[PDB]
């Protein structure tokens, strides 16, 4: 509540990877007044970091702290509410992920049913993983979750244990800004990596718990060699296929295959499906995670879909999910491999450091589209576009169809090969991807291009047309082995 008077800081008067803090940078230029010297500051100019904007009831500017001591935070009047500072909320009900709800969930969580052998497969090491994965038909048929106790045989480059946050801030830099989840407030704010470091190392005082979204390091030349996807992931990753480690501008590469995650004990991430129906690898370098997961059945998607567009905020999805939710504990040194569509929440019982990544692959093409449809539906239903969705989803597919599939189909045609003999998978994938893209093309006809579409409609039709033709031709080549 300030007048036409000036900010003591500035002296003036009145997306390729996962990022969420950039949305409410509209608080940056709201005002905070120092409680001592009574000078006013733009939040941005106050010395406060984004995550602290809302914390202090009494703010002391950097010029008064020496004699006032530190700013005073609001009293936690409602531990069971996201708005824990608000007295007018003390009487409302326990919200999921609030401090209250978490500590009450920690006592009961382990009464969540273990999963069936059709849902999750636990193996001792990467060599066994490969055998079991293969016995179930490999990547083209990858449908269950795998937990791999020991990473040997997995061919996944990870740092040696003991590598820790300090190493990360060393590499990325002490000033690097990471999007961090204020867990109790179930919102995302930017925080210096060094500040997170500090908060993390202070094991005694933790008014709020912080857990970082996705520090994606694929463009840090040192980091990107330290922690990588299992080789088998690299071999099936659609993005890696189109943008091989260095055609197609790097500024259009979806950047989600190499993330670092750090989380405090008692951290909770609520149920979701990974953007784009993408699959994930996840190695616990330090700590422990408990995943609560549910199969991607049509019914669980319906259930989950209604849980997300429900205004309700106090019901745990697991509790109204007809028992579909299963518990899996992933311990330090262990690795989790999750294929498309799995619904999951995560509890972090213990201070943790994790390396992981998201990817799209042709073997889950159908499920990826399904999830995509789910996201589109949920978006229409609730304007909560703090959400992050798979960067350049459709563009990825246009490039993949053009650069990869179309080329294969055409080659096969030019030599008169029946693709079913040696390339059946590529053939069935092309048809499914094509059908989905026709839908996109039609939608674009009835309602125009999206706000962000990189590919010009022109280039899209000229691709669609080359494809229809090569597919017709191959369809004839196949029908021709008939009598
Ligand atoms: O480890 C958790 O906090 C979340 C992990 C995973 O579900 C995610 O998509 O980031
Ligand atoms: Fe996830
Ligand atoms: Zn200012
Ligand atoms: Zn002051």
């Amino acid at each position: 509540p300030k007048e036409s008077d000036r900010c003591g800081g500035c002296g003036k008067f009145t997306l390729m990877s996962k990022k969420k803090s950039h949305h409410h940078k509209k608080n940056d230029f709201q005002w905070i007044g120092c409680d001592s010297c009574q000078t006013w500051y733009h939040f941005l100019c106050s010395g406060l970091e984004q995550f602290e904007y809302y914390l202090y009831e009494k703010f002391f500017c950097p010029k008064c702290v020496p004699h006032t001591g530190h700013s005073i935070r609001y009293k936690v009047v409602a531990p069971h509410r996201y708005r824990w500072y608000s007295p007018n909320e003390k009487h409302l009900g326990i919200e999921v992920g609030s401090k209250t709800w978490i500590e009450d969930f920690i006592t009961r969580e382990n009464t969540v049913p273990s999963p069936t052998d059709d849902e999750v497969c636990i193996v001792e090491d990467g060599y066994e993983f490969r055998r079991e994965f293969e016995k179930l038909g490999g990547a083209d048929n990858w449908g269950k979750v795998f937990m791999v106790k020991d990473m040997d045989g997995l061919n996944m480059t990870m740092p040696k244990p003991g590598f820790d946050l300090e190493d990360v801030v060393k590499i990325m830099g002490s000033d690097y800004e990471v999007d961090t989840i204020d867990v109790y407030n179930q919102s995302t704010y930017s925080m210096k990596l060094d500040t997170f470091r500090k908060l993390f190392r202070d094991t005694k005082n933790r008014p709020l718990l912080y857990n970082f979204l996705s520090l994606e390091f694929s463009d840090n030349n040192e980091m990107k060699e330290i922690a990588k996807p299992p080789r088998f992931v690299q071999e099936i990753s659609m993005v890696n296929r189109l943008w091989p480690d260095v055609y197609l501008p790097e500024d259009q590469r979806p950047k989600v295959e190499q993330f670092c995650l750090a989380g405090m004990a008692g951290s909770y991430t609520d149920f979701h499906v990974d953007f784009g129906g993408s699959s994930v690898y996840y190695h616990i370098l330090k700590g422990e995670k408990i995943f609560y997961i549910a199969a991607p059945t049509e019914q669980n998607f319906a259930a989950y879909q209604a849980h997300e567009t429900s205004p309700d905020t106090t019901t745990w999805f697991g509790d109204i999910a007809n028992g579909a939710v299963k518990r899996v504990v992933i311990k330090e040194g262990q690795t989790l491999l999750i294929p498309a569509g799995w619904i999951h929440a995560v509890l972090t019982p213990v201070d943790s450091l994790v390396f992981g990544g998201n990817f799209l692959h042709l073997g889950n093409l159908e499920m990826q589209m399904r999830v995509y449809h789910l996201e589109n539906a949920i978006r229409k239903e609730i304007r909560s576009e703090e959400k992050f969705y798979f960067p350049n989803f459709e563009l990825l597919h246009w490039m993949y169809m053009r650069n990869v599939l179309l080329e294969k189909i055409t080659e096969a045609n030019q030599e008169g090969s029946d693709m079913r003999e040696q390339e059946k998978n590529i053939w069935t994938a092309s048809q499914i991807m094509k059908a989905e893209m026709e839908r996109w093309m039609d939608r674009e006809l009835r309602l125009g291009p999206e706000k962000n579409a990189i590919l010009p409609t022109d280039d899209k039709n000229k691709i669609m047309i080359s494809v229809r033709k090569q597919i017709e031709i191959q369809t004839k080549i196949q029908n021709a082995k008939n009598k």
